[PDB]
């Protein structure tokens, strides 16, 4: 004992645990959820089939109105309008709209995708050329619904629902420490460990770790990226948020006024995702730690302009994640393994079924121990097993899936870059 | 900077994902199985000295 | 000026520490006054005067 100055070792990080998610306590694996789509045009389960609701769509004002008696024509590319009439399209985003023709005019000619459609048309309805419009049937058809006094071909249109449903799956995952008697005797000898507990410790650990930073991973690559479409300002960078560029700041100079911008931002970003969701504004921020050292240095209230030292919310990735509630209103939780620098959002409900994604333990962290004879060294190792999945209309952009069921597990083409629930942020120049 | 630009991009995303219990229950060559071993953790020791 | 601009640069950075083991292996057997002799310190003094 040449004077021990005694030993160190690495502290373990904390998890955001599953504070910004579904949990699902199984007790049983491949669990199931369904869902009911209401829908119309005589056939719940159909191509072309629609949603009575939709958080992203306008619904067809005419549907029960002068729409049952006749067919509006389509806008389309290069075809002209005729002042007094009523076009129909249902745009990529706002869904169906009826538009009054208030000239006689063609729309883009050289459009090709239905976003270039979408836009002239958008820029005709700025223009005012085409106006939105509904009105109901004119009672002298109604009259005879349903073939009265020799009429025909004059059903009222009808509506019900679809009711379908995805599953999920539990995936797996095991270690072992596979370790040595005559090691685990030196240590007893030196620091006085056990050198099986401590192993089991960090077998345990790193189990869990990946587990949290698994669910963390999926909500990354499952978010849409917001500064974007509808959250876009149209002279901006496209997902990324500058400090160096005064059209993300407004021309902002003076930290105190230029910081608040993002705040700005963040709640476009979170009320969107209520726009996506149809459920509630984002209510949870996962953020780079410098993200959150300029959040909690800017006042975040509403006043003219403040700055001072980060002491608004925790900053440390070493006590805790949770950073804490920003404006009283969003939980605010590090990433402390961020990549570059950045931030996402989202919303959770109180329904444990309400978040967007989905954890669902059902084995965890099973011990086990033996020995193989032919050496005798011990073996020992942890066990967990659960499965996460995602939720129905999560895309949104669909009304409904294919078949009338779907793995609920996520995957490239069910959710990357896709759910409702989450947006992306980029965030540089801090 | 090139995978980071490609992240950025959107071409490249983070994943992480378990084993399929139809492997995980036969792992380590079980009933009949083979080249399919677990991965396994332990630790190192070491030490220094101060000149006083 | 100079010294400071490489210090700046890192070139050149301020340090000190003790003489040596190598050396209080024989200091200790001294244990006072010898040939590998310690630097000394004390005081002087001053006074200034005055007139009416």
């Amino acid at each position: 004992g040449p004077a021990v100055m005694g030993m160190v070792r690495r502290a373990i990080p904390n998890l955001i645990a599953f504070d910004i998610c579904g949990v699902q306590p199984m007790n049983s694996p491949t669990g199931q959820v369904f869902a009911l789509r209401a829908v119309y045009g005589k056939d719940p389960v159909a191509a072309g089939a629609k949603e009575a609701f939709h958080p992203m769509y306008g619904p067809d004002a005419m549907f029960s109105g002068q729409g049952a008696a006749k067919k509006f024509p389509a806008l389309a590319a290069s075809t002209q309008t005729t002042v007094g009439d009523i076009y129909t399209h249902f745009f990529q985003e706002t869904g169906t709209v009826y538009l009054q023709a208030s000239v006689q005019v063609t729309i883009d000619a050289g459009a090709t995708d239905a976003a270039k459609l979408d836009a002239e048309i958008k820029k005709q309805m700025e223009a005012g050329a085409l106006v939105e419009i509904a009105e109901g049937m004119a009672t002298s058809i109604a009259e005879l619904q349903e073939g009265f006094n020799g009429s025909t071909d004059n059903p009222w249109n009808e509506m019900g629902f679809r009711i379908d449903k995805q599953v999920i799956e539990a995936k797996s995952r095991q270690l072992k420490a596979a370790y040595s008697i005559e090691l685990a005797q030196d240590l007893r000898a030196v620091h006085g460990m056990d050198a099986d507990a401590e192993l089991s410790g960090i077998l345990a650990t790193e189990i869990m770790l990946e587990i949290n930073r698994e669910v963390v991973d999926w909500i990354n690559y499952s978010a849409q990226v917001g500064k974007s479409g509808m959250t876009l300002t149209p002279g901006s960078k496209a997902g990324v948020f500058d400090f160096q560029d005064p059209i993300d700041i407004r021309g902002a100079r003076w930290a105190g006024e230029s910081f608040k911008a993002l705040l700005f931002q963040i709640d476009k970003e979170a009320v969107e995702i209520a726009r996506q969701t149809g459920r509630g504004e984002g209510n949870f921020i996962i953020a780079s730690r410098n993200v959150v050292n300029v959040l909690a240095s800017v006042d975040t209230g509403i006043s003219y302009a403040a700055q001072g030292l980060a002491t608004g919310f925790s900053t440390d990735t070493t006590k805790s994640v949770f950073a804490g509630v920003l404006g009283g209103k969003y939980r605010v939780y590090i990433d402390q393994y961020a990549k570059q620098d950045y931030f996402t959002v989202g919303y959770k409900g109180p329904n444990e079924m309400d978040a967007g994604i989905y954890y669902a333990p059902y084995v965890a962290l099973t011990p086990l121990r033996g020995s193989d004879p032919k050496n005798f060294q011990p073996v020992m190792g942890f066990k967990t097993r659960y499965g996460i999945g995602i939720n129905p209309f999560a895309e949104s952009a669909a009304q409904a899936p294919a078949s009338r069921i779907q793995s609920g597990m996520p995957s490239i083409l069910n959710s990357l870059g896709k759910n409702a629930y989450f947006r992306r942020v980029y965030v540089k120049g801090i």
